[PDB]
Formats: C-alpha cells, structure tokens, sequence
C-alpha cells in the first residue's frame, strides 16, 4: 500500500481540436482532483516516435479504488461526453503502471515536459533496477528534474516492462541530465540487464 | 458500481509445464477466492487464432479494490514464485474489461469451454448493443450456454473494443447456440453497427 | 504430391449471400473446366480473422491451377465479385498435399480445422510418421477428411499445414480429447511449434 | 561495376483499372528503355501472399545514374501523371536490389510468371550463397526457368536479405524446377545457413 | 532535375559497449566517403526517442546516386567496413534512400549537436503547397538558432512517398525555442489541414 498507481491514456485528435480538447480536459481535471481523489493528472502531446501529435493523458492514484471512482465520475461528465461525441478524438490505447518508493527529492513545480523511457528486464532484476534509480537520483535533481516515478506496466502488450517518468521544467535541463546521466556507473551497469525499448518526449499543454 | 471487471492474462508456457502449472494455479485459484475476495476464476489453454497454444487465467471481481488486494496477494505467495522462477512460463499480455448487467440466466456449472468475442462500435451505440446482447439470451441459454458475460477493454491496444464471454460444457453446445444465433434478427442487426475482430475457443484445464 | 490453394477475402456482411451464390457458378466452372479435384468455401470462425471467408482449392499439379487461372479471367461470375467492392482478396497461399496413411470419406465436411505449425524441414519424416500414428484418433472420433503440407507461398512459406474436415463440432470435441493425450502427440510438441489454429464453417 | 540494380515497385491497384494501368505502363516502359537506358522492365500482379492483388514494376539498371534518370523521365511523363491523376494506383513499397554476376544461360524469352524468393542469411556468406546458386542453375534451365538475378535488397525494411528472381513460361515449369530443386545436395546445404522468409509469384500482364 | 540531391539514412542496433569504438570506426569511414566516393559530408548519431531509441543512425549526402554506387564500391573494398560487419555487433536493420530538395533557408556550416527528423504522410499533388509551408517558416527555425534544413520525400522503403523533413541544431534549447514559435505560426496550421505527421525523433550527433 506503499506503492501508487498512474493511468497513462493516448488518443489521435484532429490537428484543430487540439487547443479545445487541453480546455475541456483540465476542467475535467479539476473534476478527477475534487471528486475522484485523483493526485494530480497530466495533459500533453506526444513530441517523439511513432505516436507523434498523440495527446496523452495522465492521472495519478494511491489505491485503484480511486480510478474505480474516477470510472464512475466518467460517465456523469458532461465534457467527457462532449470530447467523445465531437467525433475529433480516438482514444486508441490506455494502460495502468504501479508506482514505486524512490530516493528523489519531488518538486511541486508544474513540468513543461515529461520524458518518459520503458525497458524490458527481468523481474528478478527488480531491485538491482531500483538501485540504479536511486543511485542517480541526483543526476537528475541536480541538472534540473522535477519529478521522477517509476515501476511496471500491470497492463497492455507491454505488460511487465518497466516504465521511468520524468519531469523537466525545460529540454536543456533533459539535456544536461542526459549528458551526466550517460557517463555515470550506475546507468552503465543498468545496461547491462535492462534493454530501453522506447524513450519519449510529451509537451504539456 | 453495478459494474464488475474482468481481468484476463495470456501467457506463452512450455507443453511440458502444463499440468503442473494447472495444478499450481488451482491453489493460487484458491488463494484468491479465500483471500483477496475473488468471486471465481477460469484457467485453460487459447485453442484457436495466433495465440493457439497460449494459456489464459480469468479473475472476477466485483471492484477493482478486490484484484488489488489480488496484486498483494502475489508478492507473498510462493505458488506464484515458483511459476515465476521456473523460467517456464512467460506473461505477455494482461488487460481488464468491465462486466455489465445483463439479462441471462447464469448458470454455476462449471464451464469445458469459453468463447471470447471481440468487436469494434462507437461508444454511443453502447446500449443498442447491449439491447442486442439481451434480446439473443434465449439463443444461448436455450442452446445450452451456461454463462454470459459482457463489457467493453477498459486497457490495452483493444481499449474500447466490446467483449463477450460465453461459457459452454461441450462444442456441440458452440455449434447449436451458434445456428441459431446467426439466423436471429438481432444479431444481423448488431452486424450493421459492430464488426467483430476475433473470436476464440478456450479449453477449461 | 498434390497441392492445395487457400484463398482468403473480406466480405461485407450484406454481401454475404450474392457472394455465395456467385461463388457456386464459379466451382462448377473449375471442377468441369480447370481440373479442380474438389473446392471448400466457408466463413473462418476463429481469430483474427473471423468472418472472412476462405476459399480452398484442390489441384493434382500446377498446371491444373494455370488453367484454373485463365478460367477467372474469361469468368463473369468472377468479374462480378470483383467490380462489386464487396469483395476484398487479402490473401492467397499454396500449400503442398503429401500422402497419408488416412481412410478419406466422400462426405462434405460441415467444418475443417486449420492447425499451421513450426518444424526443420529435416524433420518432415518424424512429422509425416506422428501424423500416419495418430490417424486413428481422428477417424475413430468422426473426422471425414486429412491433408498435410507444407505452405510454398507467402509470408509463413515452409510452415507445415494440418487440414482436416469433420461433420460436426462435436467430432472436433472428441477427436481433440484423444489427441491431446496421445503418445505421438506429445512427441510432436518436442520439435513442432503450433502458430495458428482456426475453424472454418462450410457455407 | 559488374554489379547491376533492380528496383522494385508496389502498387493496390483498383481491378477494374488494371488492363487500363497495363496498357499505360508498357508506354511508360518504352520512355525508361530508349530515354533513362533501362536494361528491359518488367509489370504483372502478385499472385500470392500477403499482397496478392497488387500489381509490381520491375526495372533493370546497370547503373543507379539510369535510375536518376528515370526519376527525371518520371516528372516529365504524361502517361505517369494520368496514373497518379487518377487516385487509382497507390504506391506503397520501393526498393532497390543489388543483381550480382551468375553461371546462367539467361533467355531472351519473355516469361509468363516469375517467382521471387527472399532469404535472412550472414553477409560473411555472400560467396557460400552466391556458389549455390552456380551449383543448382542447371535445376532452373533444364527445367524451363527463363530467366535468373540474384543479389541482396540495398533498401527497405529487409535491407541486407538476399533476394532471388526466376523467370518461367508456364507453372509446369515452376513445378519440375522445385521437384528437382528441393532434393539436391546444394539447396540442401544452403537451408543450413540461409532462412527463407517469404515466396511469391508474380503473373506477367 | 538535378537541382535535386539525395540522402541515404542507415540504422542499425548496436551493443552498448561497442558504441564508442563504433563512433571512432565511423569517422574513419567517412573520411573515406567524404574523400573518395564524393561525398558532401556524413552524420553518425544515436536516436534518442521512438521505438528506435539507442539504435545507431548513419546519414550520407550525395549530389547524385552515381556518388551513392562509388560509395558502395568502397564498401567493398573497406577494411574499417568489414571489421564492423564481423564484430558481430553491428546489425543494420533499415537503409532508406531520400530527395533533398531546394529550400529557401540559410545553411550553417557548423556540425550540429542535435538533428530532429520528422516524416509526414500527404498527396504528391500537394508537394508545392508543403514546400512553401517550409519556405514561409524558414525564419522560424534560422532564428531560434537552427542550423541547417533539408527536405525531400523518401523514394525507397515501406514508407516510400513520405515527407521528410531533417533539422540540425546547437542544443535542445534550440529546439525547444524553435517549436514554440514553429506551432504557434499560420503556414504551421495550414500544413497540418493537409499533412499529417506520422513520426518525429531526435539524434545525438556522436
Ligand atoms: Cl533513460
Ligand atoms: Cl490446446
Ligand atoms: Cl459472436
Ligand atoms: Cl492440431
Ligand atoms: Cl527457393
Ligand atoms: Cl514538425
């Protein structure tokens, strides 16, 4: 009970859409706070890959009980309902992550982006991955991170991939934490029994 | 809070394992029905399609509370270790529906085979298809179908797809419900707004 | 050896009977004309696939298809599917059909299992042998029909492929019930990887 | 400068533009021959696999600077307009092939179908590979096989696999050639360090 | 016609370990393009995002592809070359060939750091449309401090006729600055009523 939960959604949005749907989804945010005990949501797009101009959305739990109630907060809302009619919004993919106790010093700044990696180990490497989070922690802090959370992916075709996300405040500080992050033991023996399979920039609208 | 969910795991396991692992998971089946109030599971092998040959394990549950208190179940339980450890079996897929009221008179007896039914609709034809699932009841109950389940993925790259589960105790009992069902005005109705994307036959180990 | 075609097309729902019955014309025409040594056509049950339609061919040689081949193109049964935008072929494979040491029944099956499996081409003889001892479990349990090969074409070429017809599903039921706990069954699953499994309901 | 080059070319095509696209495309054909230097050209439809029912456009360059200039002959022709103008034709795949020198009585014969088979295998055995091919070419002439280019695909998502071209007049042909081909010693050698990964044939319009 | 030059794109996964020495192997490569095949320069990188992220990427510029086929003849011939294909940790997975078209846009000659690719689906009849978008946003790029623009369409591969556009730069921070002026544009907005971008991902120039 010491570990949270985190809803990662991804939908196509018609290019015009855009600015409309980041209006309507934080008064839905605001809904999910108040309503459903939501701990902060999310709304970006995706800047890198192949979902590149996806919107995603992301909403953080303690307990799933929680995304059970925002469930039901869903089909009550009027914007929710508006987003789904408009016919300009396809939500194609959605899956859950646990969210694990790290060593990192979180910040209550808003981020301007989200850099988030997933990656392919053992679940017998659980702890040795762990450790690698925890031993770069400031790596991250020190060159301007905001946030970090990380754990598995409980759901989808990705299931049990370990999932690392990221807050920055700007993409020199990604840049800077790249740079440290690279040349440090810690991630080189990370790459010794973990494979990165995608890292992705989102810009928060 | 009428709804329930439905969590369903596909996992690729060596021939040779198969009877002992439907051994284990009968125990790991009890646990979670004793402990983590689980109101039953399924465990057979995928007969047909792509994943022919896979195993799946299905978990009811009333809330998502419950498959929490499940996911805490698993990291103290040795059953679950063993499967883990022994390098025989690998989970690839895990995602969650949502299990709507229906109309059908379930049954307890224990299913030899379930057929899962997926399909693409709008959102907004939710309760015509629904309607359509209710109006064709007599069809399976009457041709020997023993349960009836219903609701949309609420994860994965399917998110959003309609689910049906149909439980059976023979084929002959498939090949008699699907007669009827195909010459039945409301199913050549629910064909002019859903198209089905796979279908598949599990064997109940 | 004989050789067998499996084509498969998207069809709309409400195209379904005009596509059966353009599909009838279209047999007659290869039986009598082609050569074709018999045809199935049916709805594919299972999978990712499920409800597309399946149509399978039966040739003793090649130059059986090559005249089946220049049939369609003279065929206005077979123009007519075509410029009807119902009709979507998105695949077409040609399977091998070695001899087994199966009793074939004349009797039109109601359903045919396709099973595609993963082996060493060096292990065709193993293969051939656990398909030869297990023929029983299927003739005993009611399976009308048995065919074997190996996929020539496309994107799973080499591929083993197990057709066999069946009157019911009840058949399938039990012959499933014995194979599954047959010797030469579980030998078969030492060195052969099953992909793929489908029923195909004959329309 | 041995080395000569195919380009291959996919298109969905829809049926009933095809004998139209046929007559148009052997106009285009006659530009490449006498105005880019095309060493022949060569248009039919996919007959199997994944894209049966897509037409494919071969051409045959002794240098990439014919191609380039076949690209200039593009941009000019009328008769290539009218196709793309006509939102019937939709290129979806191009690639470019390598064809490497063989011990093979070539025809002038134009063939009626030609099947082209692609294989995974270690550039380190290009020479094993190519030395194969020499050992079987009496297989495909006494046969009836027209026509034989081999060589490795320089572009494309199988970049890097080994692709085989055989003419032939007749599917009889293609028949005796596998008969005789699957039971010799040097195919038999090849499968022990060259995986196929796809065959197909292709009917000449 | 032959205003139009041309770019080869190779990627390839690499052990992590190798990288280094893949990079200095690389160099030497290139001089040799550079130098011998006529060559108008080379990039060797990493992408950083996509599902690609931490395969190693190679581009090559060439005026023709007679340039393209020298380069090939000294491949052949490359000992730098064989050792990379025999070491066993390099696997090339994808080469795609690309146009690279005229632009209205001040090219610098100093290696960038960072390239951004960005690949978009569109009709063939609207290439001119889609070359004066990139024409009017020039200045967005130049002056929040990009370096240099190519664009063209690819010509090989399973997305042959896409768009591509490659933007070099100093820094992230260039980036950064670069797209929120780039999304906030009208030439932007209109390109995206008949484009539809269907990839974007950085590489770090090795
Ligand atoms: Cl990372
Ligand atoms: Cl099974
Ligand atoms: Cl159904
Ligand atoms: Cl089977
Ligand atoms: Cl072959
Ligand atoms: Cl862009």
């Amino acid at each position: 009970s010491n570990i949270n939960y985190v809803i990662l959604t991804v939908a196509s949005v018609d290019f015009s859409y855009r600015e409309t749907m980041a209006r309507l989804m934080s008064s839905y945010s605001k809904d999910l706070i108040d309503n459903a005990g939501a701990k902060g949501t999310r709304f970006g797009s995706i800047g890198t890959g192949d979902h590149a101009g996806s919107l995603i959305f992301i909403q953080f739990y303690d307990d799933l009980t929680g995304y059970q109630k925002a469930l039901e907060i869903q089909s009550k809302s009027s914007v929710f309902k508006e987003i789904m009619d408009s016919g300009k919004a396809n939500i194609y993919l959605r899956n859950i992550s646990t969210s694990l106790p790290t060593k990192f010093e979180q910040s209550y700044e808003h981020p301007k982006y989200i850099v988030l990696t997933r990656a392919e180990a053992a679940m017998s490497d659980k702890d040795k991955f762990l450790n690698c989070i925890n031993d770069t922690a400031s790596c991250f802090k020190d060159n301007g991170a905001l946030t970090l959370r990380f754990g598995n992916l409980l759901t989808g075709s990705n299931v049990g991939n370990y999932l690392l996300g990221v807050g920055y405040p700007s993409m020199e500080a990604i840049e800077k934490t790249y740079d440290e992050l690279l040349a440090h033991s810690s991630y080189k023996e990370l790459m010794t029994f973990a494979k990165v399979n995608m890292r992705n920039i989102i810009k928060i609208l």
